């Protein structure tokens, strides 16, 4: 078993297309996701070719050992998929009709930027790598890829799943290879991070403000440091899930902001005590009585900036 | 080995039967459960027909290499299944009884809507993709379908295995498909949540409505802000053992309702403190007084309704 | 090869054994365990038999695809057993010695209600499925059922490794199954609880009724409340290393006791404090002096009522 | 292939050798390592023998299927090795050289009575069945023992690794076993432990001794039972890193100490308290005063006794 | 199939190359980095000689049986790779071209002396074990050493992957080794720990300062107990993420500065509060007014002291 030769001087067209039966663990930390799916293979090789008449059948099946079969493997994979052959079909003018349902741990990484208000476009790298005998050339039968309609990602929307039809051809090691970029978009469900962490994170945050309406130095120390020690563990809480990231992300530039929020109510609440012990209320109680107002109203223009930086 | 050919040009048949040995690790934030099962398959293959007579035997054992078998798959795992041949017997008109002992993790997505009172029905679909010379159909064969009954699934009650009769025979990749719908219906053992999670939860939010029966502005401050640090651990806990849902759960919505609880009775600690500051203790007094009967009057009500909703 | 034909009508006896080399991984909250164990099976197949006198040979040695080997699986397994044959030998009467080496993860439900005073008896299910030409029959051969005595598994007490002789005889798919049980004796070693577990805990509960000696609100509130903060931790610690029983455990019941009590000295708390603020310190004090006898008291006779009941 | 015979009667020996490679993953809890290194065995086939002269090679290299090879297992391993064969080499008297690269996980239990400044022996166990034909001994070839200069094994400094020459030979299910012990020789790396627990640890302590120098009561509420959590944080921590022991522990009896430390400053803190609102503070004076030298000259002495009972 | 026999007693050169496609899973505490890479190997193999006038082809491809493949082992891996054979060339003189697609988990150690400022040689040593008729010696073939340019290892930044050129050719129980040294050399992305760890803790550790503005005991013990414990949850997240190492990190220096800063904060509030009970504030009130200087200047200094020894 060797290439089928040139008729001409052309490269060996490899049709391809990959059907999703299953999309599931897409792992942020690990920029990894598991997919299970049919991977369609189509080539022509002449030296299979028979007569429709004189041989009574339309169709001819075939052992994979018993033909030649592409060497297609995937770029982007943890290991080499697991693949079963299902069907392999010849057509009288030698039309080779490959058929595998493969699962695979897919390396493809994300962009926390927009958290969890973010769209992901992942990626499933296809790739061939050309003999010495002959070039072989990777493309997109439209008609064989896809998704099924209960395909399910816990988390997420899936938009689509597409493929560049042009396929990236470059020369590695010697030899020439052709690469297919298999895209399925996505885009992260935002509604239960409302009333899960949003919500609660403010409401803890708005707990450490009316320390604004008190002069009991104890009570706002208690009020102040307490909801401190769960803003803490609201931030431990989101960071596990996120990976670390060389560039600031939406979430991350607001867990910092009240990072600063809560330092600036804790110099307050020091300025308006020790001013009250210097027997100077009518100061602590100006600046106490602004920072009721300034507090919200420089917390919400700051989230306008940095919804506005983001978005 | 290819298919057996049609006597008239009927698609073949093959029976179908699921009987569940082993059913574990049910993983709720996965969506997924193992599954330890016979899988049961038969069809009629004239090719291998004989005369019990002449041969002196009434059935004839095969190897699975010898004969043509059908390549059933599952549609929902993770990974193709552990098989292990049992047995092939094969009958004098040709019937092909078929039988193998699979393992598999199984992708089936739950309602946590009403969690932790809620009910399942996990899903095995059983799907065979029809060949060129003929189209294969797949059939529920009720006596080889079930269960043993020392199944247990830890922390669930098994109610039902059984399977839609009727297959879903549809095209995929211009070629037949026949899918079979095994139904496993299970509903979850609520007693431990009450004792373990609902009541010491109940408990500490008692214990922040005692601050309506003390008028110390640091001890109110003191219980209130300490039990909230409790009620976090509490819905940390709670939300690791859940996937993030698109949709609001009984558990989600109860949870949420008890961080505006927590809200509004930090606003009457604050309220009930500046007006004592403010030199006006009667209206401090009047409200909290109402406080002690509208707050567990209020929860009990808002309780009420969101079981209704959810139920 | 096919299975031995019987001289007259009885079933074929394979005789089993099992030997455990090493016991580990016992997982509580999954109620499995991992064993590495030798199998030994023996049955007469007389078409092996040959005459020692003119052979020369005592024993004939054979490879596994060169005779019939009786199909032997286990019930409770995740997977199917990972097998290396060590040796298979032939008698002159037919009578054939196989042994294998194996390793596999066992099911074994456990019975949490006596935890961490608890023992168990683990099960490893034998089976073997009877085949169409003749009916097999599994059986104990006492003096290959052992364990080694290196055989450790961390943190429990290896009490027995015995077989119940008798096997389970039942028809399944309409052909015979013998099923043999084997019951590996443990008991929980429960010395580490009470130094690390069960005496912190009760100093902290301990340290909660110091406020029975105090009329201080603020530190009262500080002691009951903060308490409850570690016996939290101490609860979610417990339950984190066992799983959701629909039963009442021994351990559960104590945890649930103590909320009770911290809820019950909140109350004491609040009364001493409502009555000191009313200004009636003399019901409070004799609330107060009643309590310091009373919660000990009431905490030793529940927990003898809750031994006596759990043991 | 069969064993060799016997010349006279004598038995098998069969010559051993482990050369580690790569030591890692030392799970204190699991009380396991992985081993990754060269296995190398020797014996002599007669039936193997050649004249160098006629043959005109002083050396014969097969493959593993053409001869015959002694089946050597590991006792306390989870899964059989995972071996790939390097070399077989025979020499003309008959002497076979084989040699293999494996990888196993090793179960050897830990003795953690002197954690962290605790030594361990971690045991390889190699062994051998014997045949029917004759019996088979194992032998250690020190020269084909060692380990590379680069083995390391992260927190952890290694010894020796040598191998106890003379085997344990003992009967097994009715045929003889020849069992071998490589011993690795290693001592844990205690010095982290210093800055990163046993100093902040003291440090928290030595805060809760603040207590006695303070008559304010809601101060040292705070102080000691504040401590009390950071104390339980630094507890739980590390009993995560190490298993259930039936004994005490070095570290096990310092957790314990302390909490009982904690109890006693609770109650002088109790005390201390209940005379000064009793009108006796000179009593209580006296009290504070003594519990100043008191318990530091305590918790001093007391670690001494355990460090000598322990080291 | 046996080695290619030498022309004039010199070794055989195995030319090697290692091509990165992906690099993913650095696992720190573990010490361990996961790899997808091409391996090329070449060697002449005179044996294999073919005029391709008479063959009719330039190139021949052979199957990995079919042919003497060198034994070429990775040194530091988990275990042994996974490879699939990507194509087998060889040319009319001899040369043989070989190249495989493997994935391996490599046991490569960090020096976390600088983290997270710290950058890391990793390391991929080659070997292969000469036999007995001849010597194997490796070599590096600069044209298939590389990696793609969407190698991306997620928190770091790959500098270079080269090779040692040279081959470390030792000895080892016999036989000759011949050794190489792939070098991967990475830069930790030391950005997200800035406003993640770094701000958020200096903040918490400036909230313990605002005690120095404060003579309220009370407060001042729950200002610098409560910061503390957030002082704890930060180490415990730091170091959960590193190894226990033999020597003192940078981040290890700074965590046990501030557990430092901690104790003599404790101290003074202590100091303050004894001076103030024993009527004298003017002593109390010097040592605060130094320590609001003294604090911070000290921590700056030590600080300076600290990156200037550990960069
Ligand atoms: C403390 C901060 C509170 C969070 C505030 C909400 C953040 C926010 O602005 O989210 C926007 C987001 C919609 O994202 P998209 O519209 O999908 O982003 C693409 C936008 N373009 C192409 C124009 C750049 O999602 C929404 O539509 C917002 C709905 C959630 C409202 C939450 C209220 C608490
Ligand atoms: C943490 C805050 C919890 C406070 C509320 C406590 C009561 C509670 O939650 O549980 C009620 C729940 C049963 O309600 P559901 O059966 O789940 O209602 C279904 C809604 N339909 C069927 C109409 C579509 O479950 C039960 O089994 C009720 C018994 C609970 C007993 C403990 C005291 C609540
Ligand atoms: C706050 C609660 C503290 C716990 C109190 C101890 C619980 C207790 O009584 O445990 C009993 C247990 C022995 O169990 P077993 O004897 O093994 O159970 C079999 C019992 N029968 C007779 C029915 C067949 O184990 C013992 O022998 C008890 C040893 C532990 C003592 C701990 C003291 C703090
Ligand atoms: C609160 C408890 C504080 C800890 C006190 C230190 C514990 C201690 O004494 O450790 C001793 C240990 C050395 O052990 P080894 O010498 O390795 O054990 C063998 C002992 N023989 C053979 C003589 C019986 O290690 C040492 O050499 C001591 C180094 C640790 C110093 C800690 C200072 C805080
Ligand atoms: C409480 C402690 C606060 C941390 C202080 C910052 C630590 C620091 O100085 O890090 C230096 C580091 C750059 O290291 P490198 O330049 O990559 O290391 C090689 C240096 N030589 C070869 C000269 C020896 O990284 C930087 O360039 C520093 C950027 C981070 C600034 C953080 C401000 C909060
Ligand atoms: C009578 C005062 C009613 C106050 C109601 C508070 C409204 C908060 C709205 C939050 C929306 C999410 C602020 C808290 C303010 C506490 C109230 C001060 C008491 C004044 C007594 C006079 C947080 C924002
Ligand atoms: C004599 C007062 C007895 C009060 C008993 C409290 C009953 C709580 C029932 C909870 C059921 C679960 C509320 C707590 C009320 C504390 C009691 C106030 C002291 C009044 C002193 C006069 C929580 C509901
Ligand atoms: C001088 C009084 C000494 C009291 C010693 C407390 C004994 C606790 C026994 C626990 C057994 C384990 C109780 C706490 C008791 C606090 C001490 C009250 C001080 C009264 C001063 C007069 C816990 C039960
Ligand atoms: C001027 C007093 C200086 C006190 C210095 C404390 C030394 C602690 C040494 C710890 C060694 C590790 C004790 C803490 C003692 C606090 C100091 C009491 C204030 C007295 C005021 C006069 C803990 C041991
Ligand atoms: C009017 C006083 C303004 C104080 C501003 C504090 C600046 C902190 C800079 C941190 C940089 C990162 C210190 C906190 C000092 C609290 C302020 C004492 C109140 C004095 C009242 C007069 C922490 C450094
Ligand atoms: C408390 C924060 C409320 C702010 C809600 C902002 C929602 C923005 C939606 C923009 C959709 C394009
Ligand atoms: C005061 C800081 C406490 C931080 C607790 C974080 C809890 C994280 C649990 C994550 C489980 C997935
Ligand atoms: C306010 C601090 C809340 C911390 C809660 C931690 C809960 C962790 C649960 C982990 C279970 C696997
Ligand atoms: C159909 C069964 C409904 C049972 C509802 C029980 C509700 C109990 C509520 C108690 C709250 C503390
Ligand atoms: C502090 C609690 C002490 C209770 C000890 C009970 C021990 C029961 C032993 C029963 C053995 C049969
Ligand atoms: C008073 C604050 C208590 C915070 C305890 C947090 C415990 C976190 C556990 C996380 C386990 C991964
Ligand atoms: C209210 C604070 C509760 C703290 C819970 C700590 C749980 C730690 C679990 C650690 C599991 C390894
Ligand atoms: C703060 C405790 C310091 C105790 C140091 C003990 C060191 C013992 C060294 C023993 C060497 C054999
Ligand atoms: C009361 C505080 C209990 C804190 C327990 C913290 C447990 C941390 C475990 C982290 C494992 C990675
Ligand atoms: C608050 C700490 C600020 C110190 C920043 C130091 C940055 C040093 C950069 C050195 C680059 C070589
Ligand atoms: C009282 C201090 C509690 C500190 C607990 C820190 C828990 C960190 C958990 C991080 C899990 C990845
Ligand atoms: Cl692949
Ligand atoms: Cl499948
Ligand atoms: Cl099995
Ligand atoms: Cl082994
Ligand atoms: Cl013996
Ligand atoms: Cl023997
Ligand atoms: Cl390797
Ligand atoms: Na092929
Ligand atoms: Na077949
Ligand atoms: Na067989
Ligand atoms: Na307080
Ligand atoms: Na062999
Ligand atoms: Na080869």
């Amino acid at each position: 078993v060797s290439p089928p030769p040139p008729i001409a001087d052309e490269p060996l067209t490899v049709n391809t297309g990959i059907y999703l039966i299953e999309c599931y663990s897409l792992d942020d930390k690990a920029e990894t996701f598991k997919v299970n799916a049919f991977l369609s293979l189509s080539w022509k090789d002449r030296r299979l070719a028979f007569d429709p008449v004189r041989s009574g059948v339309r169709v001819k099946t075939y052992e994979p050992e018993a033909i030649w079969i592409p060497e297609i493997r995937f770029v982007n994979v943890e290991n080499a998929r697991d693949a079963d052959v299902v069907d392999i079909s010849v057509s009288p003018d030698g039309t080779v009709q490959y058929l595998e349902r493969f699962s695979a741990r897919v390396l493809s990484p994300l962009d926390f930027r927009r958290y969890p208000f973010d769209s992901q476009t992942l990626h499933i790298y296809l790739i061939v790598r050309s003999v010495d005998t002959r070039n072989i050339v990777l493309a997109v039968d439209l008609e064989k890829v896809g998704k099924n309609d209960d395909v399910f990602l816990t988390g997420w929307d899936i938009e689509s799943f597409t493929a560049v039809v042009k396929p990236a051809n470059f020369a590695l090691e010697d030899r020439l290879e052709s690469k297919l970029d298999y895209q399925l978009r996505i885009s992260r469900q935002y509604f239960s991070y409302i009333p899960n962490i949003i919500l609660p994170w403010l409401f803890i945050l708005f707990i450490s403000w009316t320390a604004f309406w008190s002069t009991s130095y104890e009570a706002n120390v208690t009020l102040v440091v307490s909801t401190l020690i769960a803003h803490i563990a609201f931030n431990i809480l989101v960071e596990t899930n996120l990976p670390k990231t060389p560039y600031m992300t939406y979430t991350g530039a607001i867990i910092f902001m009240i990072y600063l929020f809560y330092f600036v109510a804790v110099i307050e609440v020091t300025v308006q005590h020790y001013l009250k012990v210097e027997s100077q209320p009518a100061r602590a109680a100006s600046i106490t009585r602004a920072s009721r107002i300034a507090f919200p109203v420089v917390f919400l223009l700051a989230n306008i900036i940095l919804a506005f930086l983001f978005f």
